[PDB]
């Protein structure tokens, strides 16, 4: 169908966003490939981002013992969108991602893309705050990133033709631990739930029976 | 809905800065976008938002008053701003939003005795740090919703917090025990090629004296 090649199967962004809907049962019959999910991400991250520093980082937990090991962080309430999703896509902030600031802004400049008199006003002017900025404004500002970029992957989500819940419902202190993720560097922020919303019941046929009558003469 | 194709709204969405400040968006567009952007997620549906629209020239000189100055370029040329503050007093109507969910017959006594027994102590119990960030991330899935809308409607759009975090919310005059300020949308149409004009063919204007 035509609007893959876009890669998106369901491209209508009212019936996309509009009629989006928390779902937390789905199919578990139904798996997502890896490469699949990369691509969501990928298209996801597609997202704004506070100085193009792209602050979020992603771990997939798609494996019944990842999903055990991943619950040990997450609130019982949770338990049904992890035990049935195809996969979730947990978010973390990353509180070091301006470590590259000046680089990466001087690589737009070297392209060609920016003058140096915009490059000098870039940094000049958002370096300095990122380098005196305490860990509360660096954990906000990484949080925002990770909530526009976890906001598009819901979106993607149905676009592909699943659905999503995104949940904060877990364990602060033990979620970047328990990913195996530098506690110094990662801040928790929120998971993606994804998969096939739970259908209706196939509604069966039967053979007329007739077909599998005698009568005994 | 101008543009309702998603893949251009989404992947072809770039950060405008600079608007053409002759185009201006009705208030009543500007709520219909805010609509639109507000079918968003939210901890516990508690839709912890505050939207302060910024679109005349005399809101946009107090705005600026704690917006930094390499954000001017949006804030003056945009048909209005967008500004989203979290309300971190979202929680105080929990019991009773989702008492009515029960109510209306959509969630079991068993069900609305999990939610209520599980989040709502939390939120009632949480250090002000917790309820900011709580606030933080429901005023950034609309704001990013609020992008996306603004380019369906056929604008364009840029999400900002280069601001004054410590001047914003009392500049808006809100309640800065209960608001935070989380970020700006300026809205607007992307600046246009200058208008390529005509001329007269100049042999009309022109005699040869006899
Ligand atoms: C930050 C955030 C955290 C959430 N956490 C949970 C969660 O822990 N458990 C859950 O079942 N739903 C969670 N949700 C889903 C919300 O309850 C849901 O978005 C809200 O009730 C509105 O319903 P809707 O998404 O179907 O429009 C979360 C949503 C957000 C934005
Ligand atoms: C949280 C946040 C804050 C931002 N603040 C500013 C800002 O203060 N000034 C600005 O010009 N752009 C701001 N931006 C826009 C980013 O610079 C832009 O998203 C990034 O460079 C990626 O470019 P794109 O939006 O065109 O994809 C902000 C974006 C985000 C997500
Ligand atoms: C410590 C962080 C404080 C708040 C940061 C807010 C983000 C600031 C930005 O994203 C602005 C980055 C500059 C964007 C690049 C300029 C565009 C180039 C151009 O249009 O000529
Ligand atoms: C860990 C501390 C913060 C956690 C807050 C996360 C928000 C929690 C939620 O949004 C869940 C609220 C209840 C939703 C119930 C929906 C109806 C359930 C059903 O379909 O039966
Ligand atoms: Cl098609
Ligand atoms: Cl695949
Ligand atoms: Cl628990
Ligand atoms: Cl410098
Ligand atoms: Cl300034």
């Amino acid at each position: 169908m035509s609007e893959a090649v876009k890669n998106l199967v369901n491209n209508d962004l009212a019936d996309v966003m509009f009629n989006r809907h928390s779902v937390r049962q789905f199919d578990p019959n139904v798996k997502i490939g890896r490469d699949e999910l990369q691509k969501m991400i990928a298209e996801a991250a597609t997202a704004p981002s506070a100085c193009n520093l792209q602050s979020w980082h992603f771990v997939v937990v798609d494996t019944p013992e990842a999903k055990a090991k991943f619950k040990q962080a997450v609130m019982k309430f949770n338990y049904p969108q992890v035990d049935s999703a195809s996969a979730i896509v947990f978010i973390a902030g990353d509180t070091q991602s301006h470590y590259v600031y000046r680089d990466v802004w001087n690589k737009v400049y070297e392209d060609g893309n920016i003058t140096k008199e915009r490059l000098d006003q870039i940094l000049g002017t958002f370096l300095p705050l990122y380098e005196n900025a305490t860990p509360d404004f660096l954990k906000f500002d990484a949080t925002i990133d990770c909530s526009v970029v976890g906001m598009q992957l819901l979106l993607v989500a149905r676009a592909h033709g699943y659905d999503a819940n995104a949940f904060s419902g877990i364990d602060f202190e033990k979620m970047i631990p328990t990913l195996g993720l530098d506690p110094k560097r990662y801040v928790p922020v929120m998971g993606i739930a994804i998969g096939k919303a739970a259908q209706e019941p196939l509604h069966t046929t039967r053979y007329d029976a007739k077909t599998q009558t005698d009568f005994l003469a």
